[PDB]
RNA sequence: CGCUUGCUCGGUUCGCCGAGACUCCC
């Protein structure tokens, strides 16, 4: 029930002493990372043992022999060697799930047919980790606003931490022409009377103008004689768009610990436990809570990605059925080609990848699926009197014909001809096809800004389904209840079809079912699965 | 009543405007 949930906040960077990589403090942080992520497992429970005591850091040191590059300060290097140890335990957990997909997928793999009819040798753990030069700040080193007085005195701005920081440009309207800010002659009846946020830079008319957003608020953040100062300004947009509205007040929100990646060249802080009170929860499968409660029912039908059946509970009744506007909709489709269009772009060069005796089996499991049929003809006996197209899922006019030939009749088993001739991807080559495709997809710029835009859309749909639900059902508890996605209807006659797969689904519904859970713990909204 | 940076998608003879997400990382 209490607020046990913190939410990220990305803070941009303005300038550096030197660059991340010569500090000391990650300088030492990779010393632990060559030795942590390269021993045997058996040598990883002998060392095990170091926290927070500083004789336990200090005499690891003369054990492990990793070069102490003049970082000796406790409560800053056991976040150095504790991630190192999270990273390392991590990777073996994944790999533990990883085979319960596929011992989980073996049982209904069998059964479906039966009704029918990473460490290595040396002990180190093989695809180690990489090197991430991500400092691990402390609350030694907490953030405080910039002083000219004190600091290096870069030249950027000061500081007045008694007095608000200043409104981004007042009366919009009331600027002159010549001046850049002020709402056009032909845009003026144009505008929103809600309280979006207001932004001033980045139109892409002058983004080049350093010297525009230079002339802000700094924080400074120094490890030894190494310095750092960021922008404020993302904290001011977190501080607002929230709803939990000084810059010490500003830092005072935030944790005194963020993270300084030197490649993102952003840093990345943290709430502050009551900072935004969101309950963190789990799926429940019923009884979730006694407690009138609003209840959603997200159907994720063909015809639209979400359909919801509003209804109203209340302990020991419908209010109809709302789905989703025209514009999210062709959002959703404008997304739909944006998805689709890099898919196959990027599939086909999977292809490519692939070698070519690799590639040619893809081709038969594709291209020849009516060849592979031509065999099932002449293994099943089958002859070409009765027509592909007669048949439907009721295909029993094959078993007749079957039965008229008698050499195979394997009819009487136990039920549930389509799938036992159908051919698959061999092993070796199936590993050779996702894994290539996966680096590609890595690899490209393209997909991983549509897998951000993914769940952007994916947040979309699940807001305005509350938003509805708090509007239409007029409630303040949102309990969600969506379908259980472990174990999930066209009726074209041809053989093609049989083939054809993809029943205009598998975009999104992978995407709002994580996304429907999150919101039991990003926001702390009630999720019912069932 | 109530939003300066960064990012997503929109309209414009270019001033600027309409909308969107924010639990992050490996």
């Amino acid at each position: 029930h209490p607020a046990n949930f913190c939410p990220p906040a990305k803070v941009n960077i303005l300038a550096q002493s030197r660059p991340l990589s010569e500090w000391p403090i990650n300088l030492v942080s990779k010393g632990v990372q060559e030795y942590v992520y390269g021993l045997t497992a058996a040598e990883r429970e002998a060392n095990g043992d170091f926290g927070t005591s500083r004789k336990s850091l200090d005499r690891w040191f003369a054990r492990t022999g990793v070069p102490t590059h003049g970082y000796t300060t406790v409560q800053g290097l056991n976040l150095i060697l504790r991630h190192t140890f999270n990273r390392y335990d991590g990777v073996i957990k994944k790999v533990e799930t990883r085979n319960e997909k596929r011992r989980s997928k073996a049982t209904r793999i069998n059964v479906s047919r039966e009704a029918d009819g990473a460490f290595g040798p040396d002990g180190k753990l093989k695809e180690r980790p990489g090197i991430n030069p991500s400092i691990y700040c402390y609350q030694q080193v907490s953030p405080v606003p910039y002083n000219p007085a004190k600091h290096p005195a870069l030249p950027f701005s000061g500081v007045d931490p008694g007095a608000p920081l200043p409104l981004g440009t007042p009366n919009r309207l009331s600027i002159p022409k010549g001046q850049p800010g002020y709402v056009p002659e032909w845009q003026r009846p144009h505008l929103s009377t809600k309280n979006k946020r207001i932004r001033k830079w980045y139109a892409r008319a002058n983004w080049r103008r350093k010297p525009g957003r230079k002339s802000a608020i700094p924080i400074i953040v120094t490890i030894g004689k190494d310095w750092i100062v960021m922008d404020a300004r993302g904290l001011l947009r977190a501080v607002y768009w929230r709803g939990i509205a000084s810059l010490k007040e500003l830092l005072g929100f935030f944790s005194g610990d963020p993270v300084l990646d030197p490649k993102r060249g952003i840093a990345t802080f943290t709430f502050k436990l009551g900072a935004v009170a969101v309950h963190s929860r789990k799926p429940t499968r019923g009884k979730k809570s006694k407690e009138h409660v609003g209840l959603v029912a997200i159907d994720l039908g063909q015809t639209n990605p979400v359909a919801a059946e509003f209804s109203r509970v209340k302990r020991e009744e419908p209010l109809g059925q709302i789905v989703l506007p025209d514009d999210l909709v062709k959002d959703l489709t404008r997304y739909r080609r944006a998805w689709d269009a890099t898919e196959e772009q990027i599939k086909a060069e999977a292809i490519v990848q692939l070698p070519e005796e690799c590639r040619a089996e893809v081709v038969k499991v594709n291209q020849m699926s009516a060849e592979e049929t031509k065999h099932l003809i002449l293994d099943r006996g089958v002859s070409g009197d009765l027509p592909w197209e007669k048949m439907t899922s009721n295909t029993t006019f094959i078993s007749d014909h079957l039965l008229a030939k008698g050499v195979t009749d394997q009819v009487f088993f136990e039920k549930k001809w389509v799938k036992l001739l159908r051919p698959r991807l061999s092993q070796e080559t199936r590993k050779a096809v996702n894994d290539k495709t996966w680096e590609l997809k890595r690899a490209s710029t393209e997909y991983v800004r549509l897998s951000r835009r993914k769940t952007e859309l994916a947040r979309r749909c699940v807001n305005y389904i509350v938003r509805e639900t708090k509007r239409w059902t007029q409630c303040e508890d949102i309990a969600i209840v969506i379908e259980d996605l472990n174990v999930r209807g066209e009726r074209p006659d041809g053989w093609d079809n049989f083939f054809i797969s993809k029943r205009e689904n598998r975009w999104f519904i992978q995407v709002l079912h994580k996304a429907f859970s999150d919101l039991a713990l990003h926001r702390g909204l009630p999720v019912i699965e069932a």
